[PDB]
């Protein structure tokens, strides 16, 4: 089945986005009105967004695979970063971009939510 | 450790609240200049707050569990209601709560970035 309005918003809360970060980073076009048309399921969402935003969830999923196989690999005391801001991020990850960040904080936010890693 | 300001963001981002329902919902004391500086890490968390944040960390960790649980036993198409709103989330659990909605939100948002429910 085609995604949805309601999976929309959904992904955009996943990932903390704004709609109008959405128009920036996504759409690329800065076009707000039509993100909130497809929010309100007034039209269809692009397919060549739903692509886009699929392709998120699979980068989004591949980081939490490749995080919590080396956890269970291993044994201790496992922190990472979180980061409230990009240039916060960008001090560490120093060619992170936007989306990079906002799946990065995504993940980590999950795995403290699963008491799987400290946050610092 | 005791919970830090990066996990206090964490929570009330995961949970997808802004910082007034924070106080009117959680702290009950209507001051964000008290979550605030919580979150920029100038003074400690209240510990009362702290156990309240845990406890529904937790329920939320519940809930994900009991579903995922029995995913592979579920007759039909595995489908999930995602509620916009409080009114429409009271319209099937009719004594659902304000809390009760943002964690339920929360643990549909992730079994759908998940790939293990579709949201309708």
């Amino acid at each position: 089945a085609m995604m949805n309005a309601l999976e929309l918003q959904a992904l955009r809360r996943i990932f903390d986005m704004t709609i109008e970060e959405c128009t920036i980073y996504i759409t690329q076009d800065n076009n707000s009105a039509t993100w909130q048309r497809w929010e309100a399921g007034d039209i269809p969402i692009s397919p060549e967004i739903i692509a886009r935003l699929k392709e998120m969830k699979a980068r989004r999923q591949r980081r939490i695979n490749a995080i919590v196989d080396k956890i269970n690999n291993r044994i201790g005391n496992n922190t990472m970063r979180y980061f409230p801001d990009l240039s916060s991020f960008q001090s560490i990850y120093t060619e992170g971009d936007f989306i990079e960040w906002k799946i990065y904080q995504s993940v980590a936010a999950e795995l403290f939510a699963h008491d799987l890693e400290r946050l610092c």
